[PDB]
């Protein structure tokens, strides 16, 4: 029976990929809504681009529809302006216009639009039956707030957090004048938040930092056998958002679908949250009775790489 | 009517290859001898292959006979910047183009196109042409001015025209660098002497597209869409995903070749700046006794262009 899971991303090319490795895999996983922040995107293109996917799902693979909300969240260190549109080009990829599906999206936009992503968060998360899992492809700042605001009322219905972020035994990649690079871009964008998130007791977390997403690269090779698969519509799709890095927030997503993915080490994970230059850091500490973190530790490539272009078949 | 004889001279970037889409998609009205890759605006490699895996998807499509593709040997004086030039690389691992049937052909077909030499195929395949061969530039000059430099007239006396995405007339042009005024456009700024010789040249027949007339037809989100009604077919993938991620300014230029109707021209005479002043690059009027008329496009017709795209995307 599959399990309830909600997608936290911040709408990046990585993040979409992400999304149809949850949603292609129905049999595992059950995606009950997602959220979208503007971090790594402007939240209006990632908030689109979710909508136009998961309509194209619905019209081809009878994926269920689920709620999408746009995060009120703002950054503490903002991405660099570079990176961020991706979505909003994503928003023009003639797959995702496909009259039949765009007329679908254009139907339930509003009530979609009328959600807040970290409220939907919560809800989403305490008023469903069973436990939710929430899979965090962008900054920690939701799961923060709905700790913040709801504490245990809201991490008892948490079945785990598989997030993606941070760098444990490995160098990061913020580097800026004033940072000393070992720091990540989903914590360092939002560090207090993160820091919130991983030392919270009674919270399950699964942590796919950057000592686990580096050994999976995305090459040329790989991306160009979707090539093989245009008959269908994922293919075209993921294929064409690889094509423009690692598989950070896919192999986040592939472990939510799959725990073989990677095994994971015991660690208490605190966050940096002075404005030192490794502000954003997530290291180790020793403090007594600290909560541990499940951090991936060699990740099964070949599974992973195999099950992208299995999931990338499902239309 | 009879398709005219058309050679591609590229750069390797996104509207290239629309242009080099509208350009074989029309078979009736343009026979595509020819296509030549230069590492301006793309890195040569990845234009190179992007060309070749366009034609051989449409030739394993449709109706359209394989033409030779090289690869110039053209230098930048000034290159382009560097974020830009790596979207040929991003094409050449996009699905639509990677389907195994065509890559197959591709293959096949590679060892031949890679011995070519750009700037000598420009020249044979105008020279050697029966009738008269249009060039439709959507990189720089480089190229034309290789051929007028080792040729003259034997080269020029066998060019039906010379339709030119380039320059900026009376508007301000668009390389805006800490060292230009931004009067000059990317495609003369990246190799203006060549540009000064092609111009200048006396017995060329010169159609010019200049940001004056391309500012005039931007590239819109809601036109872009609509090749998403149309994913039954390749070229729409295609083309489509590539607007996707400004203006149509080669595309433009490719379809006045495909149909003249596209724009009206002013007689003007065209000199170019290539001193290393802040308006390197500049496409200005020049005054002097003699000096040939280059003509430039005016008012293009964008509602028809926008429609002969969307219907050359379905060719297949
Ligand atoms: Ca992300
Ligand atoms: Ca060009």
């Amino acid at each position: 029976s599959a399990k309830n899971v909600v997608l936290d991303h911040d709408g990046n090319l990585d993040d979409f990929v992400a999304m149809v490795l949850l949603a292609s895999n129905t049999e595992k996983v059950r995606l009950i809504g997602a959220l979208c922040t503007d971090a790594d995107c402007f939240v209006e293109n990632g908030f689109n681009v979710t909508g136009k996917i998961m309509c194209l799902m619905h019209n081809n693979m009878n994926l269920p529809l689920f709620p999408i909300g746009k995060s009120a969240a703002t950054a503490v260190n903002p991405f660099p302006k570079e990176w961020r549109c991706l979505a909003k080009n994503m928003d023009d990829m003639p797959i995702l216009n496909i009259p039949e599906n765009v007329e679908l999206w254009d139907k339930i936009k509003a009530e979609n639009e009328k959600y807040e992503g970290q409220q939907l968060l919560a809800d989403l998360v305490m008023n469903s039956e069973e436990k939710v899992t929430i899979c965090v492809t962008g900054p920690l700042s939701n799961v923060a707030w709905c700790i913040d605001k709801y504490g245990e009322k809201f991490t008892s219905k948490v079945e785990e957090c598989v997030i993606m972020g941070g760098a444990v035994d490995v160098r990061g990649n913020v580097f800026l004048p004033s940072t000393d690079g070992t720091a990540e871009w989903n914590i360092y964008w939002d560090p207090a938040s993160a820091k919130t998130v991983f030392g919270c007791p009674g919270l399950r977390r699964i942590m796919f930092s950057l000592d686990s997403t580096n050994t999976v690269p995305v090459r040329s090779p790989y991306v160009q056998r979707f090539g093989e698969q245009t008959n269908f519509l994922l293919s075209i799709l993921v294929g064409t958002m690889w094509a423009m890095y690692y598989a950070w927030d896919a192999l986040t997503a592939a472990y939510v679908v799959d725990q073989k993915v990677a095994n994971v080490d015991p660690v208490p994970i605190d966050v940096v949250v002075d404005k030192q230059p490794n502000e954003g850091a997530t290291v180790r500490t020793d403090a007594e009775n600290y909560p541990l973190t499940f951090v991936a530790r060699n990740p099964e490539a070949e599974f992973f790489l195999d099950m992208l272009l299995r999931s990338a078949r499902a239309c």
